[PDB]
């Protein structure tokens, strides 16, 4: 079975309640996962602070999903995956086959296509990360002033999300690490690859933004009118 | 202080808010009176259309003068360092700012610290704080590694140099080796010597396709 786990971050006010062409980041992301039935539970996973405004907001917008529930996120963000996943355990179960695509609810504009590739990676190869190629070279520094290395260009990419794996795989993975692992870690997909398990790429597209800047809002209203 | 604006319809004439990317990166680098000379090098064939189009938009500045570029990026750059030379000379302490002309959005205050930068380092790369993870592979299929993400930048221009510095290091490599590394700062990289930061600004993008210049005038408006 599969899961969707939407990541609705905390802090005035989120980036995901801010307004794109009347109405909230967080709903357009929503939107792109109810049109595929796929999904078992779409769970969207926030802060206390900030449980009631998504219901509230999920309403106001008319979001009827029977899929939909909203639950509190953890201390950090592999926490909080793993918050949802026990809330998939503790409701359903989990079974050998199952995927959770993960995804950042400050990303509203991901495609059907990735959603779909994310999930038919998870199910052949466990792990699964949307990047892109380096739009700009990576440039590299140890003391945040001067170069120390310039990498090979077509080696480097950018990681966006949704990041999707086999949940059980996840939770081995996540129960084999290190109390300092778990607690320096901040990306799902090293998680896996510290672990020493593989994560297979979905190309992502340069649209796939990340809206947390008001420069990033300015795009975003380009975007959601293309 | 030099002012070397590479210039490759060419995407540098593409409209951004009913003006040319290249006379927006230009209108930047008039404001900046530490130039002695602005130098816009372009290949045969644009020039007159780049003088024209300066003409078009009241760009009016005596220290503007466009050039014939070279065969690549790294020749182009010296195309301009030579013409420095032919023109005035260079004394110990001449710096240029390179700057592609499809950068429009780089900032007075961008411009100012490469200029400080190069007096006093000599080598000097525009970068910003990489906004997402950075991944790497080897096949375009699986991840490698993921490196530390607070060491991770992302470049963009200017790359500002003591010239004297430049030439020393250009001529100390093959062309092939040159051409093989086509970013200047990793040309100055492997000749042994430093190259400090500049932050630029997360709307610093280069404008290249048409994704980016929906992106440029989104920026803009």
């Amino acid at each position: 079975m599969k899961y969707a786990g939407i990541l609705a971050g905390g802090i005035p006010l989120p980036k995901q309640f801010l307004d794109l062409d009347n109405k909230p980041i967080l709903i357009h992301t929503l939107e792109k996962f109810i049109l595929i039935n796929d999904f078992e539970k779409i769970i969207i996973a926030t802060p206390q602070q900030w449980m009631t405004h998504t219901k509230d907001t999920l309403r106001k917008f008319k979001i009827s999903d029977e899929r939909i529930e909203v639950i509190q996120g953890g201390s950090d963000r592999n926490d909080t995956i793993m918050n949802i996943v026990k809330h998939i355990e503790s409701t359903n179960g989990i079974n050998d086959d199952d995927v959770i695509v993960t995804h950042d609810a400050v990303r509203p504009f991901l495609t059907h296509r990735i959603i779909k590739e994310n999930i038919q990676a998870a199910l052949e190869y466990g792990a699964v990360d949307t990047v892109i190629d380096a739009i700009d070279t990576i440039v590299t520094s140890k003391d945040n002033q001067t170069i120390d290395a310039i990498p090979v260009r077509n080696e480097m990419y950018q990681g966006q999300t949704p990041q999707s794996f086999n949940i059980n795989l996840l939770k081995e993975s996540y129960a084999q690490l290190s109390d300092e692992q778990k607690s320096i870690l901040s990306d799902a997909c090293k998680i896996i690859v510290e672990t020493n398990k593989p994560v297979r790429l979905v190309k992502g597209e340069l649209y796939n933004i990340k809206v947390t800047t008001p420069y990033d809002l300015k795009v975003a209203n380009a975007i959601i009118r293309g």
